[PDB]
């Protein structure tokens, strides 16, 4: 919706509010089928130039079928070591394992006899929406076979060769993508499922009309957060599972936390201590708690809405937001790391830029027609994106976002000035406020008595 | 083979045994050649529609040849900065450098005159298996040239255009893959080497029949662990090196170590200390030592066999396995890291799941038809995958593996309860058992005397 | 130019000198256009086999146009969260936003009426070089429309179908690449901009003739460091921005720093302390300071010249090079990390190899015809690449570079021997020389008085 931003001068951090959530909590498994033809290379004294082209494409069709056949034994055998990869495709893997039953292929075979798509109830109680997106069996048996399976193969047609190359192309590219990916691809490509097929797949999913609108206006993100698992190739059918994300958390407030090192600015470069707020990234309200995503690369932002996968998240108490308003609060122990690294750096936020300027570094903010409009002093500062297009830190040039929104500069004393440098734990990798004050109380006790 | 798993309650870790090794220790370099035709665009008043299509494809053929020509000067000039990338392709780079000798191209030119494949002994003593996978020279000189190199270009045939587009397509895609990858691609694509060519290449390699069976049943993994280096384009031949992995360690025991944070469970959230075993990942017996792979992403698991590259490994003493049976043993100094991070998390193993439940986090294990079957208490626990399909930690839902195997719950007192929190080094990034006990003895000496 | 290397035995580090800089400081935005035809599927009793092929390709053309149309609304809405991704494409995003003005498309429409390329001055004062690389509008309206828009569709030509599939192929692949990448692709593919178009684009850019030579001889690197942003599809034109890098720092000295752990070699494995120089990677002189690139993967080396992006850099004082000649100098506080991790490892440099051999590890350097020529003792050592091709550490085999250059073995006492192990801070994650000596002075004060 409307994006706001608050910069906290005391902790060298900023929070971008106003975002809406779209967190994946479920999966929908669809069975995409390709009707195939099994045939044998028949001896024929092929002498017609159109015959040689058909023979070459039939070999490419058979080679694909053969590779897939090898791959059918590997896709259930791949993995098993555990981890995040196996847990992400377990819903689809469970469907692939059911399609290995004798009954099961026939059942989707019978449901797709009259229609291209139909809902099938599998033996494991999973109701899947089955698609038939390519019918190579009917094309090979109706056009290629009568033209080929006579004693004189010289009969042919030039438009039949071009059309067969057109239809067979998708099978070769689906084979190619499944070949180098051991049967599990992500994102789901157009060869794996076209946009018209995906939009038709979304419209028939057992989801609300609001979720149909959401997934149809964010197809690119839906494809990225989806998996395609190769299942089987038996009985004249090629079947693979397309695993679509289900967003069980929608329209809850999200916010992104930006952090930058906060150091003292003494002239003596060796007497400077630093601290940095940890756990930067996306936060979203979720089921009375907060879903925290440490790797912001796992979330996708599309028009002020944040698409994330819950498997890449940590569940934190709602009191974690207190670190943005009062980092010394006792409800939640806010985490910081310490250093003596007085190296300048910048962080482009949603509506501005944080600048940690230290040493002799030249840190400015410029407008391309007006020039330098702000010069950052030693320490941690912030500039809005209004009237600014460039931030320069040292030899590197950053560009601010030109998005609309209000920024609030929350003035405050930098908390690094509250610590005695002679007693400050300078190299804490993953500490907290109470942790640092605990060590400081330990060291201040030995000196006070002796 | 048969997978087992032991969970160590005392150290919040689990080991998955029963895997077999396939570690890459060598390389095999093959020279893949493409016979090319050098020609000049001849003036011709092309007025026949089939002529324009031939002219367009000839330009695409020439453009490719030209780009490759630029790329021939860059592939030996690329890199040189050192590191893992240069060491991985050094065998192939050494072959590319020999193909720049005047004699050398001719030598593979003469060996492939009568056959598509032949073994050639290069000047640097390397015996390579050379393939001729595409003969564009013979097709352009036998079909395109007689039809084109007459005063009347209007002679043409429609099947000749389609067949030339078919043959020339591989050269354009090989050119395209080498173009954006600076001449070094991985995995090796089907355009670079088809499956039938690779299976034929494996069957003629100077390896044992057991290794031929291994590489033929794991083609996808073989392709992934292979490199393709562009060598040269001179004298009517395009030559590039395909670098296949050689597995010198086979069928030795491998095991995967899973770790999770182990914390105390006091009601006061600030008085809790944590430790976590480091060096999670794959371990494999190798030449009297243990090959440890810190980045488990570098290994590929296929039906209980672990394919890894030794360049992504560390060589550890065999006593490193003592950390799984007795972490306080003096033979090997087991490594741990310390924190006060009481954040809940789960680890999906091969046969179960480790759960580190802390704070107010809701941690359960469920069956989709039976419901919640186990509720994890505060601390580090474990559940088998038998009868379980779901583990829920906070707002995130994990899926267990449904693989077959026996799990053993090794009961034991959590070792974190043995440490006095007032003297525990809380923020050790990469310490060890004796390191922590060393610091504790240092601090306990100052207080005992005064 | 000519590469040299110095190994510092005292600090277990090496510097590779002699490289030349090519650092990206600017961007050039070009507007690549594709003239499109908007049409409606006209009712026609298509019965001619060539008609069905035209109808199938027209649907693929329309489907692409439709997807792009969805994508036009998403590319300005994608992102906005800030960070490095938004700052990299801000120049192109600013051009895409101007092309949404009513006047603007027409203006590039009028400039490309007579020529394929022309310079256009946009309303935002940006002078862009506009290309027209594909004219599907003229082909559909001149060939497909007269053949299709008669009452008898049965008129057709077979070469028209093949040529339409050829022209339409680029639009489908441009659509495909923009589809899965949310409108921002990198590197820029051949479909997005061919090599002949890029070379012609470089030759007409407002840059010096020396920079035209540089970018033309390093096209692969130029493509990698470029972005393609989808802009708009309105008014019969498809327009996207190709963002080319501008190298504002050229031919300044660069050098690469290699580091490896430096430990004591006591027989008792628990009494060993270690230190490691941090901030390994590329350094380049830049504007009186030094541009440091922590992630060496962000730089590309081509024939002794280092292409890097300044956005992936830190700006350091020129005194940072003093850590290579005197790590105890007071001008710059050299950074180190400490450990007790006596695990062996090797680092392949530009002209040799650093070996940190500890414990029982077998560390050798071999020649494939002569055998083992050097055996590394406990500690940190180095070998040149002259006469050496293999370094073996434990079970892993590294290959040295065969590049030409002089190596200098700077003998010196390892600085780890200067520290008392009983007072050494063993687990410092990101400390420095003065930091370690500061803690040592703190601990040596308590014991000396009592």
């Amino acid at each position: 919706q409307n994006i706001t931003e608050e910069f906290y001068q005391s902790t060298c951090s900023a929070v971008s509010k106003g975002y809406l959530s779209a967190l994946r909590t479920g999966w929908y498994t669809s069975v995409i089928t390709i009707e195939l033809s099994n045939i044998k290379e028949n001896k024929c004294n092929g002498t017609d130039a159109k015959v040689k082209l058909i023979k070459q494409e039939l070999d490419k069709y058979k080679n694909a079928v053969t590779e897939l056949q090898l791959l059918m034994q590997s896709t259930p055998a791949t993995g098993g070591s555990g981890g995040s990869g196996g847990s992400a495709i377990a819903s689809g893997v469970a469907v692939c394992k059911v399609l290995h039953l004798e009954g099961e292929v026939n059942k989707i075979k019978s449901a797709l006899l009259s229609t291209n798509k139909a809902v099938v109830s599998l033996s494991n109680g999973v109701s899947v929406l089955t698609f038939k997106v390519l019918d190579l069996k009917n094309y090979i048996d109706k056009q290629l076979l009568p033209i080929l399976n006579k004693q004189s193969c010289s009969i042919s047609n030039i438009e039949t060769v071009i059309e067969f190359q057109q239809k067979n192309n998708r099978l070769l590219e689906i084979t190619r993508e499944f070949s180098v990916n051991a049967g599990v691809t992500t994102p789901v490509s157009t060869y794996m499922l076209t946009n018209s097929e995906l939009l038709s797949l979304i419209n028939d999913m057992p989801i609300t009309n609001d979720q149909k609108k959401l997934m149809s206006n964010n197809v690119q993100i839906v494809r990225q957060q989806s998996y395609s698992i190769m299942c089987i190739i038996k009985e004249e059918v090629l079947a693979y599972v397309v695993q679509l994300p289900l967003y069980g958390v929608i329209d809850t407030p999200c916010w992104k936390l930006h952090t930058s090192p906060l150091c003292t600015t003494n002239t003596k470069e060796g007497s400077n201590i630093c601290l940095t707020r940890t756990d930067r990234g996306w936060y979203c309200d979720n089921a009375g708690s907060v879903s925290f995503f440490p790797q912001a690369e796992t979330c996708k932002v599309q028009s002020n809405r944040v698409f994330c996968d819950t498997m890449n998240s940590r569940t934190l108490p709602s009191e974690v937001n207190l670190c943005n308003v009062d980092i010394f609060n006792p409800k939640y122990d806010c985490k910081i790391m310490t250093s003596k690294t007085d190296v300048s750096s910048s962080v482009i936020t949603s509506l501005g830029a944080i600048v940690s300027c230290y040493g002799k570094t030249k840190c400015t903010a410029s407008n391309k027609n007006r020039g330098i409009i702000k010069t950052f002093s030693n320490g941690c500062d912030y500039v809005s994106n209004k009237g600014v297009d460039t931030v320069s830190v040292g030899n590197t040039l950053y560009y601010v976002n030109k998005q609309e929104g209000k920024s609030l500069y929350v003035k405050g004393e930098p908390i690094i000035n509250f610590y005695d440098p002679l007693v400050f734990p300078s190299d804490e990798f993953d500490a907290s406020i109470s942790q640092v004050n605990e060590k400081i109380n330990q060291s201040l006790a030995f000196i006070r008595k002796s």
